[PDB]
């Protein structure tokens, strides 16, 4: 790699990696729509496996991008409407409070109070139909963004009804293998297993473990050199073939809702670039300001989202306009603004 992206990248990682006591990392760099990959460190760190460029690591919600697109891509194929009601394609969701709530609120965190998490106890199909069902909003829909798992989670359960495929079948036909994702999974294939990283948590070696809309929310595993495409793909879908996908992703890098300096997306959030590093807690009710109608995706903007499981923490944020982009994913979970400040010091000295 050319070597100031070699020194910015290794003085900002290198020092992160201590300070947090990160057991293994990867990252890529996307300087003029190239990539450009480093690694550190361990996958396992009791069978000595190092971190490689096909090292598998959990997402976390920075899965919630790819349901955002898939749902995008749904959408541009017809199949379901942003305005349509989230009884359209869950009839027995009959409670009264779901009338209003439509697929643009579940995408957007915007239905009025769905919780972050979706119970523990909720593990089969009626226990899931119960749950919304007897759900309570604090709000009206559309009025206050509350980040969940149970909000976007649904979404993008829902989207794929239509097509009539599971969401794993149609994630991976419609984004994974349109966009070449060889090696990006919801489920990790035995064939995968020995590329799979542990994930660290106060010691232990720890794996997400399985949950309502886990898939949806939080479930892909994906590596540094997948994620590098993923970020070239979002940065110029337009150089996209499959039609109904490069919409996809344009429609989730729309601006649907506005709070302080941050638009919400299907997925993604953004910002306006150039932007205060600064402007880039369990749960946080934030009044959201409709964008009517919404902007389409601005080439200007620091387009980001974090991730954690219990033993990851990734980060991924490009901007369009510069053709620049990074990728972070390590195998502990540690605070996001580190995650963010050594993001943007990389991306701010190579833009
Ligand atoms: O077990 C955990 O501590 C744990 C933490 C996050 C997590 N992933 S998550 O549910 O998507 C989430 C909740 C709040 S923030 C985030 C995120 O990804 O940034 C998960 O599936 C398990």
């Amino acid at each position: 790699a050319p070597q100031q992206i070699n020194d910015i990248v290794h003085r900002t990682i290198t020092p992160l990696i201590e300070q947090q006591k990160i057991p293994g990392m990867a990252v890529a760099v996307i300087y003029q729509g190239k990539p450009y990959y480093f690694t550190w460190g361990y996958a396992d760190i009791a069978k000595k496996q190092p971190v490689t460029q096909q090292t598998l690591f959990e997402l976390g919600s920075v899965s919630k991008t790819f349901t955002g697109v898939l749902g995008g891509d749904a959408i541009a194929r017809g199949e379901i409407k942003l305005s349509d009601p989230t009884t359209k394609y869950w009839p027995e969701l009959t409670a009264k409070q779901w009338n209003g709530i439509t697929l643009l609120h579940l995408a957007t965190y915007t239905a009025g109070g769905l919780p972050l998490q979706v119970p523990d106890e909720v593990k089969s199909s009626s226990d899931l139909l119960r749950f919304y069902q007897n759900w309570q909003p604090a709000w009206a829909p559309g009025t206050q963004r509350l980040y969940a798992n149970s909000s976007i989670g649904l979404f993008g359960a829902l989207a794929v009804k239509p097509s009539g495929l599971s969401f794993e079948q149609a994630m991976q036909t419609r984004v994974f293998q349109p966009l070449k994702l060889n090696h990006t999974w919801i489920n990790v294939p035995p064939a995968e297993e020995k590329n799979y990283a542990w994930g660290y948590r106060e010691g232990k070696a720890v794996h997400v473990s399985p949950g309502a809309l886990d898939a949806e929310a939080y479930g892909v595993k994906s590596t540094i050199e997948d994620m590098a495409r993923w970020v070239q793909s979002n940065l110029k879908p337009l150089d996209i073939n499959e039609k109904t996908l490069q919409q996809g992703i344009q429609l989730a890098q729309s601006r649907y809702w506005q709070t302080g300096d941050m638009y919400q997306g299907l997925g993604w959030e953004m910002l306006d670039w150039p932007v205060n590093p600064d402007s880039i807690i369990a749960l946080a009710a934030r009044p959201v300001k409709a964008i009517t109608p919404p902007t389409p995706a601005v080439r200007a903007s620091w387009v980001h989202k974090t991730g954690a499981t219990g033993g990851f923490g990734s980060y991924v944020a490009f901007i369009p306009e510069k053709e620049l982009g990074i990728v972070m994913l390590a195998n502990k979970n540690y605070p996001n603004p580190a995650r963010v400040d050594a993001a943007w010091q990389i991306l701010n000295a190579l833009q």
